[PDB]
């Protein structure tokens, strides 16, 4: 089987989430063929050169699972799009670009964090375009570590303020973007996170049934989607 998780937002001051995650690694990821982490794995990331002791311990926990034979794939989210090759080397995982199409039991499956689908949120679309601009990435990595933390705190503050003011349909995926992006990648299945609204959505693409599976966030309970050749199930479990 294969496991999909996202939106853990791991941080030193949420040991309840960390403990649930490590137990999940021991009890389920170790026995899986592969684990996919579809963004927002950490609460924030300023660059691999800024990794703290907590984040290094998480890398070491992933590495134990990777060394056991489980293939681990990590995709950026909007909290942690600065994760790089040094982290993945320590963690024994493979960095997957957003978007990525994988082969899952013979089916092409599209994987994304999900925030790129939130095209009705023009303020966020503008921020994302700036944050991912190579010129922005260039100047950001020239900031001292402490100053990067400052700017990350400022982005979190403004995001918390602004997101509270937005309507639900502004922060969720744009409905018409789903068939558009899925058709472009030639898939009938899309798995993403970001929206913190775990669900499976059936839809039509060109007169054919398709599905969009949304992974749950870990603020109140853990979540995992498990797929094998015979079926799939996403279910929560207590922290
Ligand atoms: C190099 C290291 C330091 C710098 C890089 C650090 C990178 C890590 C920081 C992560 C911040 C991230 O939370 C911002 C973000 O993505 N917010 C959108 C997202 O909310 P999440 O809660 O993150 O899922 O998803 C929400 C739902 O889709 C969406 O609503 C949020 O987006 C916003 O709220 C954005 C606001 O609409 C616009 C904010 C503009 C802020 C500008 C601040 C600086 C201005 C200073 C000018 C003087
Ligand atoms: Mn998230
Ligand atoms: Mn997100």
């Amino acid at each position: 089987s294969v496991l999909f998780i996202s939106d853990l937002h791991l941080e030193a001051e949420r040991p309840d989430i960390t403990r649930a995650f490590l137990s999940f690694l021991d009890e389920r990821a170790r026995r899986a063929e592969a684990l996919y982490i579809l963004g927002d794995f950490f609460e924030a990331w300023i660059g691999d050169d800024g990794m703290d002791a907590f984040q290094r311990s998480i890398a070491q926990s992933l590495r134990q699972v990777a060394d056991g034979g489980t293939r681990i794939y990590l995709m950026h989210g909007n909290r942690d799009f600065l994760i790089g090759k040094a982290f993945c080397r320590e963690a024994g995982c493979t960095l997957l670009p957003d978007p990525s199409v994988i082969d899952l039991y013979g089916e092409p499956v599209l994987l994304m964090h999900g925030d790129s689908l939130c095209t009705r949120d023009e303020a966020y679309m503008r921020l994302r375009r700036w944050l991912r601009n190579p010129l922005t990435l260039w100047v950001l990595r020239h900031l001292p570590l402490a100053t990067r933390h400052k700017l990350a705190r400022k982005l979190r503050k403004e995001s918390r303020a602004q997101t509270r003011m937005k309507a639900v349909d502004i922060i969720d995926v744009t409905p018409e973007e789903v068939p558009r992006v899925m058709r472009g990648h030639g898939v009938r299945t899309l798995i993403h996170g970001h929206t913190h609204r775990p669900a499976e959505h059936p839809l039509d693409i060109d007169g054919q049934p398709a599905r969009r599976i949304v992974l749950g966030d870990w603020d109140r309970q853990g979540w995992a989607l498990e797929i094998d050749a015979n079926g799939h199930r996403q279910a929560p479990f207590p922290l």
